[PDB]
């Protein structure tokens, strides 16, 4: 039983300040705190290229059809030659049309950002329609799979509202079952790139969370449980010039003004 929203006012004007300083960066976030309802919301209802954050939704979806018997954890799923893709993952090294368990790839897609592994997901479970459905009935206003990943172009969308907001309600238990949740936050711990919203945590601090970077725009959501007992949700997405380091500092920064401002209280 969540508590209302309550807009830490200050510290969204301070983080404004901050984002808005900083010429060719637009920034969008949102954070929710689930004990006090703290929130912030700087441009977190704004439309971005999602880049790989858009696996997550995909995971969710893979387990929910896992929960619903329409997708088995081992059952082989082939590494067609019109789903391999290039940019991050290992199974595009392999022969084509060589197989893999479906949960072996729906991890790959989340801990290594692999594509070709999401493009197998996506094609498993329906293709991007049937998916695009899915998002907009969890609430996911501007969630949408235009495109096969890497999708570099940016053509996939989402917010940081819907993202953070989908893992809000996973963190809660809602969509998927204690089994399929328990597994999705295991995979989303175990992610390689960890150099953006955990980047900004304090000693002890966890958090499920996938990034995503496409050079255009740089990003991560994910749920990050404090040792002091808190909880909240984060998503963050930066546009830039392509590659700008200063992109992926401005979400470390927000992060941590984040996470010691939820520690103060």
């Amino acid at each position: 039983t969540l508590p209302p929203e309550r807009p830490l006012t200050n510290l969204q004007q301070q983080i404004q300040q901050l984002v808005s300083r900083q010429p060719n960066l637009t920034a969008g976030l949102y954070f929710f705190n689930l004990d006090s309802g703290a929130s912030l919301n700087v441009g977190g209802d704004q439309v971005f290229p999602a880049a790989s954050t858009i696996k997550f939704p995909i995971l969710v979806a893979f387990f929910k059809a896992v929960d619903e018997g329409r997708v088995t954890l081992q059952e082989r799923l082939t590494m067609r030659p019109d789903l391999i893709a290039p940019e991050a993952g290992t199974l595009q090294y392999q022969k084509p049309n060589s197989q893999y368990a479906a949960l072996e790839v729906a991890e790959l897609m989340i801990t290594i950002s692999d594509n070709t592994a999401t493009n197998m997901i996506i094609d498993r479970l329906g293709g991007a329609a049937e998916l695009n459905q899915q998002f907009q009935e969890w609430g996911l206003e501007n969630t949408v799979i235009n495109n096969p990943l890497p999708d570099m172009k940016g053509t996939n969308t989402t917010s940081p509202r819907d993202l953070a907001t989908l893992m809000l309600k996973i963190g809660q238990g809602e969509i998927l079952s204690p089994r399929s949740r328990d597994r999705l936050l295991d995979i989303m711990r175990r992610t390689v790139t960890n150099t953006l919203l955990p980047a900004g945590l304090g000693k002890g601090a966890t958090i499920a969370h996938k990034t995503g970077d496409i050079g255009i725009v740089v990003g991560d959501a994910g749920m990050v449980d404090m040792p002091n007992g808190q909880r909240y949700v984060a998503a963050m997405m930066v546009k830039r010039p392509y590659n700008d380091p200063r992109g992926s500092e401005l979400i470390r920064q927000v992060s941590r003004m984040v996470y010691q401002a939820f520690e103060k209280l």
